[PDB]
């Protein structure tokens, strides 16, 4: 039961909009909206959506596997060894938000301070003493962005696993000699950094020039979660405000995906006429180039929606019915919809490119969709006893207790996968957790959980106090 | 009773090192060390100190007044109007950590998200609706560092007030015409940005080329807090670890100040021989150029301590008794003392240049000295009823209640000064508060509060949980 | 009779290597090597060649037409109007080395000082007084590289003409309104700068992703000059030194072109066994990325010559027989061939990327191939009377004489084409001429002209004197 | 007889403005204006002057000695050894336009291509074979501006000599160990680069914060050439055009110097009333910050001429009688005087900051003052036989002749000083010569030589032809 199985199971249910039914549903953690900072929904005038992994949640592990396969086949086609074709995606290895160290070829799970929580070289998990050889303070400098790459999105799960597969392969293959910073193959030296760049290039190629989109669109039921409740929620938002779409994707792909997401024999509710996806939006913007979008952006263009090509020239005209925009900046949306940032709730999945940048650069209100939460909640509850033990041990710690804390931390972590919870390693929160708490005003397993709250709901978080104020 | 009066009152007391006396003393908030993240003192192998506003706490308002006076006289000497000589420092206006907006000439108190809490143009406090003309989302982009300058240190209190005095002066003087971005004086236009730069240049000049240091050193009892307990604490730290000094100041000034701080007819305790200040340190480093120090640094130099001049050439030798270093990098300290970052507790007052940068760049443990805490605690306790009311109102808020929340927030804020608490405006925490909580492992009114805790004390903070984990 | 007709006519002749025949041949300007700075051929130890427009001279106007056609079809395919398909390359318009002004959409012919010699907006040649509206000092700032683009190579002849065709089209088409910096089409604005970028992108696409190379290789006799004397010259150079190839092209294309250039039923001379092209070179380097090549370069790679793919990893091994390199830097060649810069004569066609950068960055000796010289010499001689008149007029000028100087300048210029000689407009030398004289030690219509000089020839230029030294 | 002796001898003569006397005077090379590119004086509408080493020519070797002495005393005061006080300026060593190599500590005389003509380490002249160890291609990369510093001005003559004195001192002093990139003194390493930076800093300090200006102004007759013909020439220029002053100097110093330059008991000619220096200028601009002046410049300020301080604010008003400007850009002059660049003849001494940048950035007409020309002409003529021999030898060279060419080159060079002619080493022209020919339209020993030519004089240079055009 993957997180996307949980999501599709919930997707297959019709909405019971009886107000008592809604209150009862949102009791369940799965259907809840979690609150980092208070947000009065009556003050939101524009609801903004991202597409991929927000509206269009790709099914797991099928979509990751497909990405993995195509990225492997691209590497082989440019000259990587044929043994790469023996690799097979394993959803139990990667956790999102890991850092690849391009100097030493390690996947790292770190906290917000750059402290090491987990270190794996290939499939070899390095324990604390051994890690001190490469990380003498058990710490990385996060500002060293040329060395350390943060794998933020669900699109990065395939490369996360592939990176580990490659280090494992070259390490254990007798044709190569391992060195601290890469592999020697005769008179050829491949650094981890250049291997990393090849992988990153190959993922990019698969998305831009390869067959990922085509294979996705030819089997949408296999690859994409579909929910009859989507048009219902959007239709309700449009009753109280404006709705916009802002995607890094191109129009032709957006049209195919959004068409699919709205393909039911009805509109917002059963019995209602079907309406085109575009009718649900006051503004549609593709090729957004987030996060640059939230700074200078790019020139505003108009899509010719018949051909799917951009019209030539910068678009200088007003918001018109049926117009589809490309490029621009966050200021385009604000100006055309007449919103200030705090009037906007932007709903996305990319912690950096959607949430952190819209919050910090523009003061937008933010909702982070965390698809894995669906399953992480089930584990958090089913295994709460292990965490409770860990909490008690940590308290009792103010020895053999310390080795028990390590053992329990490991047993807890393993319940999530080889790289542990997205949110923590035992009692230490991850960088991803700290960025969620800091930048995501709201978060949930799915944006659809907003359907279960009334229009004027006040989401509340407790006021924060400093230690000297308590 | 300024914060420095509180600090000197505590300074005049001898240490009662009876273990029961110590436990009882550190009960009081004034004498307490506050904990943002847990820290096991037994793991600290090096204690590092900054000098100014850490070891050498300048008396208030006398030292700010002196800085103010000299900065005014420098501006007048370069051509500013004679009416500046009518200005007189007012300690009731500035709060630390304000942002000067160089485009519109406002002092702003903001939260961690760039949200406006207070906006003053000269001495005119702008209420929310009027602020929307210049700040349509009631928000600033903190990454716009060319526009917004954060006044982080107690050294910035004089310019904070002076900035306000100048905008007030030019606004109300009929020789000048006010414009949105500065003042017209015939065929001369002075932008707020160029005025700001003149002030910043004049403060720098006063410190580097003017008479501030000379006037300070000629009346140290007037300007500098002195505490017999300093050598006691340092002597105790040296029993369990190494002690270093890292200052942005030059050696000649450092020597005069540190000599004064240790000038008692005894050493660590009464009855003991006096020892030179330098004997308390394993490493002394001046001209540190923090925060660059925590990145590339500068070339390591050796001070000729007889002349106070640098020896010519980069110093390539070992740590030797009596050597005094200049420049270098944080890696100099680590290498010469054989420490990794987590073995170091660095004690400073500059939230950015001491604490944030040593934490983020090097994974040092951090202790922030907040001199105003001495007095902010007295107000926090004496006026807790106003905050309690505010908390209750906010709860009751889930109208005339909303105007009561504004009124109570104001009455609370005014107890601290015209720009409110360093840490908050009513229930909204400031940027400075959020940076203290994030980057300062420990904090206190004075580093001396460490004397009241044993060598192997475990400072504990509660583990943090996400909303879905609670 | 295009310049390439002249070149192929000379190419079809067998080499008469009788020493008296050689001396007599190189009398003719067409077969001569011209000398800007003295060069002792006996000191040259390595001869380096570029491929395109050096060894492989593309036939004119056929190859330019093909590039033009494909670039047009790419623009149409991305959304440019169908009327572009009515354009047809005209070899009589463009001269090499023009500057496109992206702000005002003009093609400019300038001198070394940025002084305007010719200005055309579309096909409208702007006379001096009108040009002062846009160029008040009749001058451009050459350091404004974001505004001004120099069209240096024969590869740029198609876009030179296309730029003019486009400005002409949009200016005279009633669907568009002309503005100073581009064209309005309703709510779309297309700036000259964005049009220019579209053209540049489309040329790049044609070369990298389109069909130019494929269509070239399927009719090499149509598109490429072939000369039986090439292997003879290279074979002779290899007798006295080392020979290398350095191309910006990829290996697969290089192999197809070089195979063709050497496809005769003999080797160096008639009667000799044919040898593969690669046997003529001590070092072969593709994907050179000139001019970056002459600075940091890129990582040195090894080509797998069976597949045409790069081997994975940086190549760290020695120069080996049969190895083909990719990337690297000019230092690669020096190190592997054991040459210092002054031991190298590098033969190329790109005034900036081959000649200026190798001279300035590395102190290489330089030979510039100027394919149009073949025909420019015929005009220079056939019409010397017009220039002679101009010279006399200029002398007599120290009025109606001044209008005669303009008239004669024009009549002279028109003999070369609408944009005049590559080297001058009347008596004013072009930027391209000044760069040839400054950076090209030697130059000629073809590198083959080196066959007509002995191994130890001393090419001499007169020593230069300052005005006060004469 | 220094060049400044020659200049003052000519300065002491009254102007005979009889038209036949003028024609005859300008026959002599000393009194001639030399022409690199033709210039019609009737088209010049604005004459622009620099002050230092243009209008105010400092006497040699007295002024260089003074600069040298003060720079030495500054180095000693910051900690350099006392033996520096034994140094004494020697005018026979430095030639202008040398390059200091900060990596290896050599003074280099180079051509326009970075080819080595002379290399001295301290006072040791390194002959060709030995130089190949450090300069394997006998070449430097001029674009490596962090490594190579060009000593362009007469202000750089003292540091040129001092650099050589220092390398000599540390090399031969047994306290220091010489290394390839600097000197070891125990645990101190001083790199040539850091020594160079100390010298550059000390020269800057002497000019900005030391006593150079004060000592100059207290003995102007000792340090500054004065010429009664200056007001005559300026008065004549003002009859046919506008006259401006643009100096990097401050107003107070400019006023003292310009007052002195005009201090005669008469105005333009004997018998005429004396007029203040400022009356000779339509525009006076100080603190020009050339060459930044010819790009973005700085904010335009107004000088308060009573106090010598800048008025506060950017000056936004018109050109007014008596106004003195500070900062700004070259566009300030153009706009306020209503000139385009080709209407301006700018007269200066700094080949880079005055001449090259005004030519390339703005298309100004340029006149370079070369004070040493006064004496270099006397040597060029007196020793023409040596050059003639060299020319003949070079011809005869197309061996013992080659060693004769080296010997004659040396004997010729030594007539100018240890570092040879400014303009050449034997038959090879220097970088400075090539920049003079390229960027200086006109040049002369003194700007005063313009007095000897009529208002509408056409300065002519021969049209340049390429080798294939001859
Ligand atoms: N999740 C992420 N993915 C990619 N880049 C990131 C992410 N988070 C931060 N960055 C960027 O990485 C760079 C270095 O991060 P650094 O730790 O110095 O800053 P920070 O994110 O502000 O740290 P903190 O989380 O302590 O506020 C910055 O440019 C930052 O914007
Ligand atoms: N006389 C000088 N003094 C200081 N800087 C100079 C001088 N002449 C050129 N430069 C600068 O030095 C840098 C490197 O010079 P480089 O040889 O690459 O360019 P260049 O001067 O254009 O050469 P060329 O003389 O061949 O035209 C450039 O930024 C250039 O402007
Ligand atoms: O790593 C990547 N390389 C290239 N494209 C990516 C990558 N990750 C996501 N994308 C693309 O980004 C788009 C998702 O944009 P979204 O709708 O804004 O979430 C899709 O078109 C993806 O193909
Ligand atoms: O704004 C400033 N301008 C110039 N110097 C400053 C400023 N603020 C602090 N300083 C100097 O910084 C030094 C303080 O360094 P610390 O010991 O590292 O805290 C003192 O020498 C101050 O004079
Ligand atoms: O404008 C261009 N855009 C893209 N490729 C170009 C352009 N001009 C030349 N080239 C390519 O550069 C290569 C020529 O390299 P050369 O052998 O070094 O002259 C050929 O592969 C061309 O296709
Ligand atoms: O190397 C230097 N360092 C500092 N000032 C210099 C240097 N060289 C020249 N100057 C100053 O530049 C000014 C000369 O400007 P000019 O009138 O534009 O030639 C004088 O004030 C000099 O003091
Ligand atoms: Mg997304
Ligand atoms: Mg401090
Ligand atoms: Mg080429
Ligand atoms: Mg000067």
């Amino acid at each position: 039961t993957s997180w996307s199985d949980r999501l599709q199971n919930a997707a297959d249910m019709p909405a019971n909009m009886d107000k008592h039914a809604l209150k009862k549903y949102r009791r369940e953690a799965y259907h809840r909206v979690f609150v980092n900072r208070s947000l009065a929904m009556e003050k939101i005038k524009c609801f903004g959506f991202n597409m991929d992994y927000t509206l269009a949640v790709y099914k797991s592990p099928e979509y990751e596997s497909l990405g993995f396969e195509l990225t492997v086949e691209r590497l082989v086609s440019i000259g990587y060894p044929q043994e790469l074709l023996s690799f097979a995606y394993d959803s139990t290895f990667p956790t999102r938000g890991l850092v690849f160290d391009t100097l030493y070829g390690n996947l790292l799970k770190v906290d917000a301070y750059g402290n090491l929580l987990v270190c794996a070289h290939g499939f070899n998990f390095i324990r604390g003493p051994e890690t001190r050889e490469q990380y003498p303070n058990k710490f990385i400098q996060r500002d060293d962005t040329e060395r350390f790459y943060i794998l933020n999105t669900l699109f990065n799960l395939p490369e996360t696993y592939l990176l580990a597969c490659l280090v494992d392969f070259f390490t254990n293959c007798p044709r190569y000699t391992s060195c601290e910073t890469g592999f020697k193959d005769g008179d050829l030296f491949m650094s981890y950094r250049s291997m990393f760049q090849d992988v990153r290039d190959a993922v990019d190629w698969v998305h831009y020039k390869g067959s990922l989109k085509e294979k996705t669109v030819e089997n949408l039921e296999k690859y994409v979660v579909k929910d009859g409740k989507l048009p219902l929620l959007l239709s309700r938002m449009k009753e109280v405000g404006k709705v916009f779409l802002a995607t890094n994707s191109d129009y032709k792909y957006t049209d195919k995906i959004m068409t699919y997401l709205f393909d039911f024999p009805h509109g917002p509710k059963p019995g209602s006429s079907h309406r085109p996806w575009q009718s649900y939006f006051d503004l549609i913007l593709v090729d957004a180039r987030k996060p640059l979008f939230f700074g200078e952006g790019t020139v505003l263009r108009q899509v010719d929606t018949k051909t799917g090509k951009l019209k030539i020239g910068t678009y200088t005209g007003p918001l018109q019915h049926g117009i589809v925009y490309s490029g621009g900046s966050s200021d385009t949306i604000c100006d055309l919809l007449g919103a200030k940032g705090k009037d906007i709730l932007y709903i996305g999945d990319h912690i950096f490119g959607d949430i952190l940048k819209s919050k910090k650069r523009q003061g937008w209100r933010t909702f982070l969709v965390i698809p894995e939460l669906a399953q992480e909640l089930h584990v958090w509850t089913d295994k709460s006893s292990l965490f409770e033990e860990l909490q008690s041990l940590d308290i009792f710690l103010a020895s053999s207790i310390q080795r028990r804390i390590k053992k329990v931390t490991h047993d807890m972590d393993m319940c999530y996968g080889m790289m542990g919870s997205l949110f923590r390693s035992g009692s230490r929160q991850t960088l991803f957790a700290s960025q969620v708490m800091r930048y995501a005003d709201l978060y949930a397993a799915s944006f659809i959980n907003l359907l279960y709250y009334p229009f004027s709901y006040l989401f509340r978080a407790a006021h924060v106090l400093m230690p000297h104020e308590s």
